[PDB]
RNA sequence: CUGCCCUCAUCCGUCUCGCUUAUUCGGGGAGCGGACGAUGACCCUAGUAGAGGGGGCUGCGGCUUAGGAGGGCAG
């Protein structure tokens, strides 16, 4: 399926995913972090105790 | 304008800090705004402009870019 040039994600050219500027939520999250770009915990719970 | 870091994460501790609130108002109680701190990670390379590697996310096609808003610093 070459949609290349067709974002999926909101569903706007010019782009795709990767580069999808609503790119933040609504998609999946496995167990990373798009806030300190940790591996493991998740964004919602992503902060410093000590 | 771009990079990094922090805050909204119904987060924490500190702050002679600011605001609001209590039968629409003051050095206390609480919530929020600002600073500090979970790249677990950044470093290196050759022909140092820039470019690439694992690495950023992905519908794998890729591009190598940018990603909601406010503050600090750097050019
Ligand atoms: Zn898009
Ligand atoms: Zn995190």
């Amino acid at each position: 399926g070459r949609a290349r040039g067709l974002c999926y994600t909101c569903g706007s050219p010019g782009h795709y995913q990767a580069q999808c500027p609503k790119k933040r939520k609504s998609g999946n999250s496995r167990e990373r972090c798009q806030l300190c770009n940790g591996m493991g915990h998740n964004a919602k719970q992503c902060r410093k105790r000590d």
